[PDB]
C-alpha cells in the first residue's frame, strides 16, 4: 500500500526512526502520509526495484553510489533556487554533481573515526604499529585491542591509503579509471599489515559490524573503527567512550573514504515536488535534521545552521579532521565495481585463501569491470553439471 504516499529508504544504521517524526509532521500539514523503510542491501535493490511499484520515492545513501543510478537513468535532476543552495555548505551539492546536474540533496558528511574506552585506554594509540604490543597487554587482562567491521572494505580503506593506496587517479576534476592504485606498495603495505594482525590472533577475520559493536559496547574490546551513527548505541551501554584520530601508518594519517549522506529523488516517482517539498522544507532544517540527529548522530551536517549548534561537539571535530585529511569518495559508475572487488581481496586475504599480492593483484584487473557484481551474485549459485 505505498500508492500516494512518500515511500523513503534509508539505511538501518541511521536514524529512520527521526527521520519518520520528520515523516510525521509533513503528514500533520499536508495529508501525504511518509512511510520510512530500512530493506537490507537497499543500495543494491534499488537499480531492480526503482521501476516497480515498491521503488521507493526518496532513497538516502552515501554519494558514490549516485553516480551509477544517474548513469542509468534512476535519478531525477533536483531543482533547488539559489536561496535554498545557500542553506548548504558549496562542496556537498559538489558531491551530488555528476555530469554538471545536481542529482540529490545533501545531509551530513560522514567519515570514520577511532572509538576508544577511556577506562580500558585513557591514551589511545597514535599510531597503527603499536596496537599488536597493546593487544597482548590487554589479552592478559582477559580483553582485546581492536575490533571493527572486517566484511566491509569502507572500514579497511583508511589504512590501505595511509601509505598511497588510491582507487583511481584523479586529475583536473577526472578520475582516470585506466589508473587504479589498490594494488601499490601503499595499498600492499596497508592490507598486509591488517593481514599480519589477524594471523598473529590480535583481530579475527570473521568480525563483522555487530559482533565489534557488541564487543565495544560490552568493554570487551578498548577500540573499535565506526561513524557517528554509531555513537548513540554506545550512549545507551554508558561506556566512557572517546572519538579520536584515527592511528597513523608508516607515520602517515590514515585517510579515511569521506561519504555525504544524500537523498536522491527516484526518476520514476510521480511525487518528485512533494518529495522536494519534504527534503527541503521539513528535513534540511533545524528542527528536521535534529529530530533525525538526536535519534542517531548524523556526523557534520551539510545543513550550516544547524552544523552551527553542532560544531562544538569534540566528536564532529574528530570526524572532521578524519575526514580532512581522507578524501572525497567519487560518484563515478565504477565506485560499485571498485567497492565489490576491493571487499573480494580484503576478505580472502584476511581468511588466507589468498595472499595480499594476488588478492590485490585481482582487485585492480577487477575494479573498473562493471559486471563483478552480478559475477559475484553467479559465484553464490554455484551452477549445475551435465551428464555429458
Ligand atoms: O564497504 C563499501 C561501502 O562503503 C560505503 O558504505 C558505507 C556508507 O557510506 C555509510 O553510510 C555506512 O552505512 O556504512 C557503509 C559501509 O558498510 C559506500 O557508501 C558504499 O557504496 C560501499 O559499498
Amino acid at each position: 500500500i505505498e500508492e500516494g504516499k512518500l515511500v523513503i529508504w534509508i539505511n538501518g544504521d541511521k536514524g529512520y526512526n527521526g527521520l519518520a517524526e520528520v515523516g510525521k509532521k509533513f503528514e500533520k500539514d499536508t495529508g501525504i502520509k511518509v512511510t520510512v523503510e530500512h530493506p537490507d542491501k537497499l543500495e543494491e535493490k534499488f537499480p531492480q526495484v526503482a521501476a516497480t511499484g515498491d521503488g521507493p520515492d526518496i532513497i538516502f545513501w552515501a554519494h558514490d553510489r549516485f553516480g551509477g543510478y544517474a548513469q542509468s537513468g534512476l535519478l531525477a535532476e533536483i531543482t533547488p533556487d539559489k536561496a535554498f543552495q545557500d542553506k548548504l555548505y558549496p562542496f556537498t551539492w559538489d558531491a551530488v554533481r555528476y555530469n554538471g546536474k545536481l542529482i540529490a540533496y545533501p545531509i551530513a558528511v560522514e567519515a570514520l573515526s577511532l572509538i576508544y574506552n577511556k577506562d580500558l585506554l585513557p591514551n589511545p594509540p597514535k599510531t597503527w604499529e603499536e596496537i599488536p604490543a597493546l593487544d597482548k597487554e590487554l589479552k592478559a587482562k582477559g580483553k582485546s585491542a581492536l575490533m571493527f567491521n572486517l566484511q566491509e572494505p569502507y572500514f579497511t580503506w583508511p589504512l590501505i591509503a595511509a601509505d598511497g593506496g588510491y582507487a583511481f587517479k584523479y586529475e583536473n576534476g577526472k578520475y582516470d579509471i585506466k589508473d587504479v592504485g589498490v594494488d601499490n606498495a601503499g595499498a600492499k603495505a596497508g592490507l598486509t599489515f591488517l593481514v599480519d594482525l589477524i594471523k598473529n590472533k590480535h583481530m579475527n577475520a570473521d568480525t563483522d559490524y555487530s559482533i565489534a559493536e557488541a564487543a565495544f559496547n560490552k568493554g570487551e574490546t578498548a577500540m573499535t573503527i565506526n561513524g557517528p551513527w554509531a555513537w548513540s548505541n554506545i550512549d545507551t551501554s554508558k561506556v566512557n567512550y572517546g572519538v579520536t584520530v584515527l592511528p597513523t601508518f608508516k607515520g602517515q594519517p590514515s585517510k579515511p573514504f569521506v561519504g555525504v549522506l544524500s537523498a536522491g529523488i527516484n526518476a520514476a516517482s510521480p511525487n518528485k515536488e512533494l518529495a522536494k517539498e519534504f527534503l527541503e522544507n521539513y528535513l534540511l532544517t533545524d528542527e528536521g535534521l535534529e529530530a533525525v540527529n538526536k535519534d542517531k548522530p548524523l556526523g557534520a551536517v551539510a545543513l550550516k545552521s544547524y552544523e552551527e549548534e553542532l560544531a562544538k561537539d569534540p566528536r564532529i571535530a574528530a570526524t572532521m579532521e578524519n575526514a580532512q585529511k581522507g578524501e572525497i569518495m567519487p560518484n563515478i559508475p565504477q565506485m560499485s565495481a571498485f567497492w565489490y572487488a576491493v571487499r573480494t581481496a580484503v576478505i580472502n586475504a584476511a581468511s588466507g585463501r589468498q595472499t595480499v599480492d594476488e588478492a590485490l593483484k585481482d582487485a585492480q584487473t577487477n575494479s573498473s569491470s562493471m559486471d563483478v557484481f552480478m559475477k559475484g551474485l553467479s559465484k553464490a549459485k554455484e551452477g549445475v553439471v551435465a551428464a555429458a
